[PDB]
């Protein structure tokens, strides 16, 4: 029943334009890679964090760390210049076979509820992700200019947490290393391997990913909400 | 120079802020100089519910209510017939009430110049085709735009569009599939803002209150 969790916190946010790691903005006076900590540290099933972080930040994080009343277990482990290097590098440092969930630093309003519903459904088949129906229309565009719309009714936005049994996870990893393959999300290894099956569970529109500036505004608001 | 606007109607009675969503909606609209109409499409036996509305929310941007048939893109077409001479028509969202003025002028600007346009994001969220909660590909991101409205076509282009799909079976989920399936059918995307939200789920009202007191 009890799982380790990987976080990749070694992206530079780029996108949401901070001049530094978007994941020391705080939210309510706390940076934002503390309130996705918190969910975990109180979460009585999940046994170790390793949270995987730019090896400069790494005085960073000790500071920030001490600061706050983690009793869970956390280990520094520093990432790569990919979101998949930085996850390979973190489920490295998982030392026994077991339940592993992989989830963002970006990602702070995860529930105890959904990360319930996934580790069972991953005990049973093996791999399973958080996901929502999408509701906007798709379309892929080549320099500003439509060249064709992807059918809606069986499309899925994913989220992380996904979690895996862990051999099959590093089987997947070392695979898509080997032959270069490049997958946006961990379940797209796993599907790439022969005989490879993924499973979803319904998660929330809550579990936002803050991303870009106006992702901090949802933010502030779900937080207030609730 | 100036367009007509379509909207196709309930959920547009939901609240932001003590206001029906239409009625910020239709406030954009009606606060740019370049609109010249707005068509609003109903089902015919709510067009007391409608003028109703319309009356406790005086607008001085003509606004006439047009009967709509049983899908989005009949009710759409049933709204082009109500256009009066040969411009550029907009279909809009009733729940997307945060679209900005600079965004509609790119997206006229376009489909002047051009003939068809839509406002766009990047999207942002790894997106799976899922069949029996069993993921079955994985779509490639990289060159994937998550679509809003307001869509800005030529009228002749786009009902010219309707026409020919018309002609064929083919059942559209937005217009601008409509001119990009026929002919050398060309869509030129103009990036839009996070900001355009739909609201349909209490959750969208929570960002909406948020977008809105931010601005
Ligand atoms: N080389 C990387 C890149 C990203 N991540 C992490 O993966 C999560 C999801 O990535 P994303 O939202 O893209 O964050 P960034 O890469 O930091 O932002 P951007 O793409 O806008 O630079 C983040 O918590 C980020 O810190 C990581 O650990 N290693
Ligand atoms: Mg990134």
């Amino acid at each position: 029943m009890s799982y380790d969790v990987v976080i990749p916190a070694a992206g530079q946010g780029k996108r949401m334009k901070a001049g530094r790691n978007k994941l020391f903005i705080e939210l309510k006076g706390d940076p934002v890679i503390i309130h996705t900590l918190r969910v975990f540290d109180s979460h009585r099933q999940c046994d170790k964090i390793i949270l995987v972080i730019n090896e400069q930040e790494r005085e960073h994080f000790q500071q920030l760390l001490s600061d706050y009343p983690f009793q869970t277990s956390i280990e520094l482990v520093a990432g790569g210049d990919e979101r998949q290097h930085s996850v390979y590098k973190g489920l490295k440092a998982v030392k026994q076979e077991k339940i592993v969930l992989v989830h963002d630093g970006a990602r702070p309003f995860i529930k105890h509820e959904q990360i319930d519903e996934l580790i069972a459904e991953a005990e049973q088949t093996g791999a399973a992700i958080l996901a929502v129906p999408v509701k906007d229309t798709i379309k892929r565009v080549q320099d500003l200019q439509v060249s064709e719309t992807i059918e809606r009714s069986s499309l899925w936005a994913v989220q992380t947490p996904q979690a895996f049994r862990l051999s099959l996870l590093m089987k997947a990893h070392a695979e898509a290393e080997r032959k270069g393959f490049l997958g946006t999300d961990d379940a797209s290894l796993v599907e790439q391997m022969e005989g490879g099956s993924v499973r979803v569970v319904e998660g929330s529109y809550t579990n936002i990913k803050l991303t870009t500036p106006d992702d901090l505004t949802s933010a502030e608001a779900i937080m207030e909400s609730e």
